[PDB]
């Protein structure tokens, strides 16, 4: 059919644009594409990774796209798949994560009487259908045109190559019930838009009292290198001089520069809502965050003027090591083992070239608790929206992307590790995601580290943790599951192995098989005093 | 004088329960700590049975299920983000199947919007025409002098959300999304500065009363052309059809005592047909439904009508009948209806290796009056429909909105919770009904955290779930080879009895008294399938 | 001071400090709060409110007063159709990428569903058509907390700002501001004054977004036979002003080399730079679609048009390399001096005057400085092809969607806007002119946009030439013009020129009577002299 | 093909009571069909310029004796020129029929129409022209259905 011609020029047309990577799930009728990509996928053009779960497959591309930056595309095939795919497009839009969803619409089907939902109209960066294939014999130079625009033009939304604000895109190739035409010369897409420069400088002067804030999408800065920064795991770190986020309260900054868009720590919230302090908000993208309306001016990069006071940077530093003292003190006074304690032996275990990959929650906070030095690593979470939902995905299709990175520079030496840190509500919640059939790619260096207090620990650090709660809580917060966290693994036939905090380090150092999973019993019972030990430390 | 949020959290709560909610199914997260705390204090007070769950798109089928058991309005309340979001398949099902589904989210103030604030998305709206209504609560103000009136527009929203969602106007029951923007302070204020919540209607009832509805649209039909009758998902009961050859879907409320085998339907000639409900799941109904030349009658419980017949002459509510059947074409109806029941039984005792046709014949002959039969929406559901099940005096449960493969087993779950709720209520001490739920592996092994219930949280006492496990164009690469997943190292991780059994000992195992809620599964093949049902159409 | 007071007039100073200076507003009794906080803003001086009664005339009217000098511009309606009667204008402003704020008041949405007068589902009405919908929160009683009531209401309008004028996107387009408004809706007794809680210190925005640069460089050889296509909102571009360039009217020019519309069909060039949105010409689209022919798009923001199927490249400025061939230069100028000949001695032959004559008198008159509206019909075409050359007048059309609506409104709104700011430069001459041209149709169609109320604005310098072809209804257009009060006078063709160089008398209309039933025969011997 | 489900639908619209068609001049075949039902007396056509006017004009047909009215887009400013229309029409229960036609937009519809139906693409294939025609006259007795509040009492 001239629908099959079609299909093979979209999915090379992808492939030049810079796809890698695709995941399908079996549904009703035939995958858009779905023959063109078998077709590319034993050529070893393109890879692909089918799940039956729609949601953990959304996540799985999330993982494929953020492991190394490239454009992932989702073949929905069902009349649940819309639905299913709703928790990872809403990330991809909020994380500006270039996700492509491909659908099939039928054009001689009556409608009014793919199940749609509300969200396509509010998260996708564009919505472009490819209209019905005719047979036109002669015409194929200019069909050919039109099929390689309309793709290079979904590519370009998706990556944000015209606007710098990558995210998802709908992509419908409507179908009819039932040689390739070529491409530009040398595989280059058929229409060149060059990754646009978004610029828009700021003037800042560093001689008054100034602490950088970077958060999920940060842009890295060189004359900004020596300030007092707050970088949380998944910023792009600058330069040398990290403050402890548990040291920022002990200080007064008078203005702040805010890279990104941050998320953690109530103490960071606080201090860009404080209306006597001018917030500057650095990004590489047009959106830009507010605290309380509080933020002064924005841009993508600092003109500077001046210098940090050597007091300053002084002062910063000494509450910066007391802030670090607190923390290793109180987590050695302690002897319950917690989030805190595996976290930190997780950020020791951590050697460059690494990938790691936090779950939201106390993870991903613990990790910036510990102080850990991400330079050299790669840092990964889903702070688009902050969900628990699909993390075991997300780290899974992150290692596989990663690992295909490093395949293709043709090093001899194995894969680079990818290890991820997730509490155990979030690995009850995306445990389907270890349902990986032997036909599938499955990650050779992914190791992900659970660490199980039987519930949520967050909880007993927030207000509803206060002890006058303590007989309600239980139940409504801390949702204990008593999962057997290793018999779960064993159903999915991965690799899995409960140990303690101080094996933990160790056990990573061995290679082990592709995909295992490490479990750190943890308590959280004591949570909420080891916290209040570490401030009263400070 | 308590908090705005921790105010409203209790008067919405205290609206739903006098609306009927019975059961309230929550996710933990903070934002939503407002509607937890209230939804606790309700369930400490008997009011409510809370169920807790992690997986939000499971709660939502948990919720389903809550709601077909016994026909209550069933509310889940999660946290704001994607927690929403993963209503979404829950939702469509609930569309579909016209199930009372409230989905009470907790938002941030829709002033953050935009702001970039954490865990904080676009809402409002995100289910779109899958709900019968999106409803926004205000942010509660702190404006003491204002609580009266605040009250009344809060419990007044509430029963609006509770109408939309049963139908009590439009007889047209489905999902609501009922969202609720939230501020700090979220935690219930010290005991010490308390406060009364403000004031519903007297002697518990409804703040706006709305008496349910009855929609009524007659239908003249003549029953002396010979007539069958084919009923599907959320069919009415007409007593003055009870006499004719009837194709019912499993689902389907039996109308009387005339069945007709669906695999009999191509064999016979019918001039005209009356459609119950919404009929999807035979192919033959499919094509006979697709002939122009037979006259179809559509018959609805609501305004709703199914767009599978091409040739509706009339769509109503109830049959004004004319005339009676021929008796020649009710004998020639029964009598090819005994004829496909036989051709099934012998075809299935001829097949040597035991298929799922065969599991399904066996639970089956195992239900009793009384029991609750939930039935996975794939091949489990046509297989009982193949085996003949008479359906007369047991409660058959199956998301036919859109036969999707997720939320199974919490549908299951759900189902027989809330069955056996209404039997508590009847005051009767007599033992708990029976559920007996019947999935494939596939669709096991996809909600198996359905299976995930907290030690502190409410366990069925009578549910036997059957898995039919016969380990199953280039996405169906996955089906070519087996999942491979041990269904009892899955029980075993959420904490849940399963016992490996035969078909022969599938009866016997059945009928022993409950252990609360257990897996049995049964191994049988699908290589063999396609010569069965091929050796089945051969003995017509 | 009661919350929706102060609420109303901290929007407002923070939409002045933002640029507007024109507000359009309709009467409503839910848009009160903001019509007393504008009035007050419009008696110091600080912006220029315009009332209008018919909510769809008023956004275009907002739309001229847009386009005219290039700012931001609010329109403030109240509840219900008002909003949806603001269809219209938002499609328009989305497509030309106009940066209009729709600015509407709501009832609290607590009684969206209620059955409330005057009601309806506002949030999200615009759909896609709109940058951003932002709602404000309903102002709450609060004295502890107005400081920071003041920063998150100020942050939100400097969002809308940001959004309308494509500060940091660097695509422009429509917001929608909704505030929900309960009662009591007018100002408290204010003895003594009442304090607004102030901005940012010297007028400056609550949140400063400096100038953003979209850099997207392309690489293109000159020594190519190279056709320069440019469509509505081009930029300019140096590098380029040698090249043989078909620019629509509304195309600022970059160069000094024009290419008539009707020469291209007798040229093969061998890859074309196409700058902006061309829609007009059908030789261009017959260009464009031609699959052989390399298409290079350079824009202004990160639309870029789809007209072409062989677009090579798209970006905003060209790297250019080489010169074109001077036997092509000679070609290019042969052809176009073939079509301005043709046309030009084809209009001299006609014993009739058609639409064609009027443009092409209209286009003789105009002297620079002016400013000309285009009807986006046939008045833009006739105008294109009687060859105006636009260098040194500002030439706007409602191009987005080229509809009839409110083109009356729109010139009134650019005149006014365009006057607003010769009086902003000190300069003592006489308001320069605005000069519309729109057939007749288009005039009865939007002659409401005519009704100006004795104290809202009028343009001082506005004159309407209504091309009269009786179609393109038997409607006098002098007895609308009575109906509103405004000058009319029917003219003939060669009154049209001198007509227009007598001063402005205020707004006056023009109308030339035109024939179309000659029109083919016309267009046939123009076509057959190239 | 396309002519012939133009004739259908018209010829299922007067079948179901539609007695005037209000449309507006505009490049967007079913404005052929309703000709031919006007000039053999069938239903009653009315031309307006402004689309605006023309809602309101359909508006004004339908309450007037209370009959299901059409107007026919054909441009790609109807849209927005009917929504005020629309939303009028919603809001006093007025059964109005808003018939347009896309090549195979605001948000107003979704939230003011009773329903949103498009017939599909017509195929050349006179082997089942009997169920094509069933299947348009099913359909458009579904939109005169959810206009006319024939089932749902919400016109
Ligand atoms: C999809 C989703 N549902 C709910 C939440 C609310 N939430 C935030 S943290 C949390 C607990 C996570 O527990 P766990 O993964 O065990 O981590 P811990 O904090 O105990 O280390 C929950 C439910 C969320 N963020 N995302
Ligand atoms: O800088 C980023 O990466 C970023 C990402 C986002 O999704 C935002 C959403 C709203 C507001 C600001 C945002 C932002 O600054
Ligand atoms: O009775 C009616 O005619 C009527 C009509 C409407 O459009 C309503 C809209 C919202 C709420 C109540 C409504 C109502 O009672
Ligand atoms: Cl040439
Ligand atoms: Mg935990």
């Amino acid at each position: 059919n001239p629908s099959t011609t079609q299909a093979r020029v979209v999915v090379d047309e992808l492939i030049r644009g810079g796809v890698r990577d695709v995941v399908l799930c079996p549904g009703s009728r035939n995958a858009p594409l779905a023959f063109a990509l078998q077709d590319a996928d034993r050529s070893g053009r393109i890879r692909l990774h089918v799940r039956i779960d729609e949601r953990t497959a959304g996540y799985l591309a999330i993982g494929l796209a953020i492991g190394a930056g490239a454009p992932v595309c989702v073949a929905m095939t069902s009349g649940t798949a819309v639905a299913n795919l709703g928790p990872a497009v809403v990330e991809a839009n909020y994380a500006r994560v270039p996700l492509i969803v491909l659908s099939a619409n039928r054009p001689y089907e009556l409608l009014g009487t793919m199940e749609q939902l509300g969200y396509f109209g509010t998260q996708v960066r564009a919505s472009i259908s490819l209209g019905l294939a005719e047979d036109a014999p002669e015409r194929t130079s200019a069909l050919n045109a039109t099929w390689r625009s309309a793709t290079c033009r979904v590519l370009a939304a998706a990556t944000g190559a015209r606007t710098a604000n990558a995210g998802p895109v709908h992509f419908d190739i409507p179908l009819r019930e039932p040689v390739t035409p070529p491409g530009r010369p040398a595989g280059k897409p058929w229409t060149y838009t060059p990754p646009v420069t978004f610029d828009q400088p700021l003037d800042i002067d560093l001689s008054v009292d100034t602490v950088v804030i970077s958060g999920h999408g940060a842009g890295v800065h060189p004359n900004l290198a020596a300030l007092p920064t707050v970088a949380e795991p998944t910023a792009p770190r600058s330069g040398d001089n990290p403050l402890h986020p548990l040291a920022l309260p002990l200080l007064r900054p008078q203005q702040v520069i805010m890279l990104g868009r941050p998320t953690l720590h109530r103490p960071v919230s606080v201090l860009l809502a404080d209306a006597e302090v001018p917030v500057f908000a650095l990004t590489t993208g047009p959106r830009w965050p507010a605290v309380s309306g509080n933020s002064q001016a924005t841009g993508t990069r600092a003109v500077t003027t001046g210098a940090p006071r050597p007091a300053w940077l002084d002062r910063c530093a000494a509450m910066n090591r007391h802030a670090i003292a607190a923390v290793r003190e109180q987590l050695a006074a302690h002897p319950l083992t917690t989030g805190l304690h595996v976290a930190a032996a997780v950020s020791h275990a951590l050697r460059p070239g690494d990938q790691l990959v936090l779950g939201a929650s106390n993870p991903v906070r613990d990790v910036a608790l510990a102080g850990l030095d991400t330079r050299g690593i790669r840092v990964r979470s889903n702070r688009g929206v902050a969900g628990i939902d699909g993390t075991v995905s997300t780290a899974i299709g992150a290692a596989l992307a990663y690992e295909g990175a490093h395949e293709r520079t043709g090093s001899p030496d194995s894969p680079p590790r990818t290890i991820a840190l997730i509490g155990d509500l979030t690995f009850v919640h995306d445990s389907s995601g270890l349902l990986i059939g032997p036909t599938e790619p499955i990650p050779r260096s992914l190791t992900i580290v659970v660490s199980n207090d039987n519930g949520g620990g967050i909880f007993e650090l927030l207000e509803q943790g206060d002890p006058r709660f303590s007989d309600v809580s239980s139940r409504i917060f801390g949702t204990p599951h008593d999962v057997d966290v290793g018999a779960l693994c064993r159903a999915y036939h991965v690799e899995s192995r409960q140990i303690e905090v101080d094996e933990l380090g160790p056990t990573l150092d061995q290679p082990g098989a592709g995909m295992r999973v490490l479990e750190v019993k943890a308590d959280r019972s004591s949570l909420r005093q080891l916290h209040a030990a570490i401030k009263a430390a400070l």
